[PDB]
């Protein structure tokens, strides 16, 4: 049985090739996770079909209905067999799906235009002339919602009631907002993404300060999946072979344009 | 029943308290992993007994005898129920025991006596005046033994054949060797340990270059253990609540001597 892989369009993890018009199936896509999927499938010995998550979300549980959305939801309800994407390993998700050991390490970071008078999270929390937000239905927004750290909690009380909404549906929207806000908007996002964007023209953004936390991305499978064990050992093998480092250089700096 | 925890004397994870002869049981020890063990036990709801691994090793399988030694061996043969220490999550180990998601991220790094003209692994491999080695019998040594990467294999070729041995029995032994070498010995060790030593008197060592790889430490349990699931969720909860960052600051920098 062909394995249904759920993923999300997030550069440089999964992007449609420039010549996708003449391509079909998994060939239409390219990116870090596309290469990863091929490796995993090869080592675990299975055939697969890459599918972009229906609602374009990573995964969160509806407080009122208790229904899971995003890629997590597709695994939970059996719409997909495995998720290969920049999906953060978290406690709430681990309670409903399985995660392989991390294939990438990262942390929340700050993205600023360039010339923006901000160097840390504390700086952002000390002023109000510059707005800031995060992505939606993701671990970043949840981080601030659950954080007890003085600075992070203060930032949340602002973002929560901010008008207009400082949250964005997609990373692209957030980066675009930073670039066109004359430096009046800072974006909080996962470090790996921040670093990628800093190497993309117009080369007008930059990562400032250290990461606010430590976390990792993992390959997810529904609980009780016959793929779980094999996939986990596959990720470890690939990391130990140095393939994962090989893949990040390829998509992050070998293609950098700054 | 009381849970038997195997761990290892490796500063600052587990250390003998100054007046340990005056104390009993778990109170004889102090450190990052001692603090972590208490927290894992509280959150998982079990009583425990800290024990220091008999052979003072982390864990490897002897080719020929097929017997596992170190903390891994204590779990494999049922001498301990859980291992809470700076134990690296590796494929070969994952095949015989279970690991929680990582509680600490790190990579192999280079430690030099201040002033040593070395800035990378490539630098080390391209010269011979400066000797270098690793902790014997651990995942760092195995990384070089198993690596297929040119630079790292070249380093392995030299280290395995060096006489006298460039390998050391304990981290302290390696650090002392760097300190007494007048710059003629560099030490390859896990990054977080390198960082710890850099903050200890006489403040004569430092970490140089980037990490050679990326991996993490995990809490280990025997396969099929009834504790596995709970321990994993506890680690994720503790990381998300910021405790792990708190513990590193406490044992690394709050007590920094440089
Ligand atoms: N990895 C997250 C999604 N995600 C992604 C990016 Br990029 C970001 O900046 N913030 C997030 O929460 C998850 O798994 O929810
Ligand atoms: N973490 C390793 C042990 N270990 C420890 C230190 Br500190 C080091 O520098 N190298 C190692 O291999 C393992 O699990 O074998
Ligand atoms: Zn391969
Ligand atoms: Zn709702
Ligand atoms: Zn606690």
């Amino acid at each position: 049985k062909t394995v249904v892989v759920t993923t999300i369009l997030e550069s440089p993890y999964v992007m449609m090739k420039k010549n996708h018009e003449m391509l079909e199936g998994n060939e239409r896509y390219e990116g870090y996770c596309v290469d990863l999927a091929a490796e995993i499938a090869k080592h675990c010995g299975f055939k697969y079909k890459l599918t972009i998550v229906g609602d374009g979300k990573y995964g969160a549980r509806d407080a009122d209905t208790k229904i899971w959305n995003g890629m997590v939801g597709e695994l939970v309800y059996g719409k997909a067999d495995i998720a290969i994407a920049p999906l953060t390993i978290t406690l709430v998700r681990e309670e409903v799906i399985d995660f392989s050991k991390p294939f990438m390490s990262l942390g929340i970071s700050i993205m600023i235009k360039k010339g923006t008078p901000i160097e840390s999270a504390e700086d952002l929390s000390k002023q109000t002339e510059i707005a800031y937000g995060t992505l939606d239905s993701g671990s970043t927004k949840e981080f601030f919602r659950r954080s007890k750290i003085a600075v992070f909690d203060k930032m949340w009380t602002y973002m929560r009631s901010a008008e207009p909404s400082v949250f964005v549906r997609t990373t692209a929207e957030g980066v675009a907002r930073v670039r066109k806000s004359k430096g009046k908007y800072a974006y909080l996002l996962e470090s790996t993404m921040n670093e990628y964007i800093e190497q993309r023209k117009p080369c007008d953004t930059m990562k400032v300060g250290g990461n606010l936390d430590s976390k990792g991305y993992g390959i997810a499978t529904p609980k009780g999946s016959s793929l779980g064990n094999a996939v986990n050992l596959a990720v470890l093998k690939l990391n130990e072979q140095g393939l994962l480092d090989k893949l990040k250089n390829k998509w992050w700096y070998d293609k950098g344009e700054c």
